[PDB]
């Protein structure tokens, strides 16, 4: 099915952790299975009728975009992925909302990310409060890995002028681009 079927998982007032991972894995789940492993989502521009070329992989991992909680409503229930990074840059990470606490977090995306997108976290903490988690298109490119408790967690951009670790196509650039969210929901859970 096309992606508009997919109503936005709202996980907000699931705030136990445990529960809150069982929800995401259900939600990844049922997006694949509902929109298959291959899918496209935003209308060309040339022609508004055919896709451009930004697929998602959905046989992946949910990766996690951390917003404040307007951006976080404004963008799940309109299917919009904010800029965080300048250069119309979107920053994601594998670390999962309850790794570590949102004041952790906020110092590792102020070192991850730049000023001058939508999504700023140089302001401080409360602009990582909640999260989009996404599955994430061809166009994001692993840029870092992070080891927390001796485990991995891949970093990764869409565009950004960031250098991969170790153009022709359509796509959208944008501080606010049209993009399929999985689900929202909030970092300040209880374990």
């Amino acid at each position: 099915m096309t992606v508009p079927t997919w109503q936005v998982r709202d996980l907000r007032r699931i705030l136990r952790v445990s529960e809150l991972s069982q929800h995401l894995r259900q939600a990844r789940t049922d997006f694949r299975s509902t929109l298959s492993q291959l899918v496209y989502f935003n209308r060309s521009v040339v022609n508004p009728n055919e896709y451009d070329d930004e697929y998602l992989l959905s046989d992946q991992r949910l990766t996690y975009v951390y917003v404040d909680e307007v951006t976080a409503q404004l963008c799940g229930l309109n299917r919009l992925l904010p800029s965080n990074s300048p250069a119309f840059g979107t920053v994601a990470t594998a670390m999962p909302p309850w790794l570590l606490d949102p004041q952790e977090m906020n110092a590792i995306l102020q070192q991850s990310c730049g000023q001058g997108g939508f999504v700023n976290y140089h302001h401080g903490p409360s602009t990582n409060g909640f999260f989009l988690a996404i599955l994430m298109s061809q166009l994001f490119i692993r840029i870092r890995t992070d080891v927390i408790r001796g485990q991995g967690y891949g970093w990764y951009a869409r565009q950004g002028n960031y250098v991969e670790e170790g153009e022709t196509r359509e796509f959208q650039l944008s501080d606010l681009i049209h993009y399929p969210i999985v689900a929202l929901g909030s970092c300040h859970l209880t374990r």
